[PDB]
């Protein structure tokens, strides 16, 4: 009944890699919990630095945290498995990262589906904000892909205890080592940017030794082709020097809400009405993760986690 399940090695197994970095490696595979009988498809994290026994009450205390975290646009950790590594496990999200989403069906997105992932993760933010738990890593490439109509939020805490992205940082952040929910929000208007551009590499070509003093002198990012100047002001208005000047999340989510009411109105995308995105069941990267052979007799893990 434990709120961060503690997992037994004999309790998950690896199937296949999804992701590999700088932290370590992610695979997708099985969670078999003992006895139960059930078979929930997850990924899991295995970090790439080891870990002491010692250190280990500290882990499962910032762990804690993020196994209470119970919003629908924010990924929740289903358990942990200390040994030698550190192993984090999470429910499966079947369409892969929102960055590499965007640019792969960059032809199909149109502006409803572009703002409502911009309130769902702004919803998501808010949610951290009143567990007063700062992300310190948003980007596109920390959003999951639940389906094509619901993102996520991932990749949160540890962080503090466990390569640096200067790029999505707040000036605060880069220069004095920051972080509040006000840095989170400039990292969410990067995010938004990212977005908006189909998953454009943010200050492509200035290397990140002089994001600070481009920052400085006020240099931004620029604005997406598709934005009118409404949704770009949103963008630039998260990038103010003042960290109290800047958009709250609660803000956010009204004004990106509004927007999603008349999406045409903010952003300008040529054949916008006529587009559409694959279903789990029409979905080539959907069927890829799931018609392995040892994914077969499986369980859902928002089913199983009915109380
Ligand atoms: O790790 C965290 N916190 C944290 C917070 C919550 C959960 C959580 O667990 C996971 C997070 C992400 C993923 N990955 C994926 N999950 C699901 N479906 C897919 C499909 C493709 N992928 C791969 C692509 O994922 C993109 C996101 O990386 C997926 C796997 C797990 Cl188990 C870790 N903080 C770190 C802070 C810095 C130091 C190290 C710890």
């Amino acid at each position: 009944q434990a709120l961060l399940r503690i997992l037994k090695e004999t309790e998950f197994k690896k199937i296949k890699v999804l992701g590999s970095g700088a932290f370590g490696t992610v695979y997708k595979g099985l969670w078999i919990p003992e006895g139960e009988k059930v078979k929930i498809p997850v990924a899991i994290k295995e970090l790439r630095e080891a870990t002491s026994p010692k250190a280990n009450k500290e882990i499962l205390d910032e762990a804690y945290v993020m196994a209470s975290v119970d919003n629908p646009h924010v990924c929740r950790l289903l358990g942990i498995c200390l040994t030698s590594t550190v192993q984090l496990i999470t429910q499966l999200m079947p369409f892969g990262c929102l960055l590499d989403y965007v640019r792969e069906h960059k032809d199909n997105i149109g502006s409803q589906y572009l703002l409502n992932w911009c309130v769902q993760i702004a919803k998501g933010m808010n949610y951290l904000e009143d567990r007063r738990l700062v992300h310190r890593d948003l980007a596109a490439r920390n959003v999951l892909v639940k389906t094509p109509q619901h993102v996520k939020i991932t990749d949160f805490g540890l962080a503090k205890l466990l390569k640096v992205p200067i790029k999505w940082m707040a000036l605060e952040s880069i220069l004095h080592r920051i972080y509040t929910h006000q840095s989170d929000v400039w990292s969410y208007g990067v995010t938004v940017w990212e977005l908006m551009t189909f998953g454009s590499k943010p200050y492509d070509g200035i290397p990140a030794s002089e994001i600070s003093s481009i920052l400085e002198k006020g240099e931004r990012l620029p604005q997406p082709p598709i934005c009118t100047i409404d949704v770009y002001m949103i963008m630039v208005k998260c990038w103010m020097i003042d960290a109290d000047s800047r958009p709250k999340f609660r803000e956010l989510i009204i004004e990106f809400s509004k927007m999603a009411r008349d999406p045409q109105r903010y952003l300008v995308i040529q054949g916008d009405e006529r587009m559409h995105l694959p279903s789990p069941t029409d979905s080539n990267f959907y069927r890829a993760l799931m018609d392995e052979e040892d994914m077969d007799d499986v369980v859902d893990a928002d089913e199983y986690l009915i109380p």
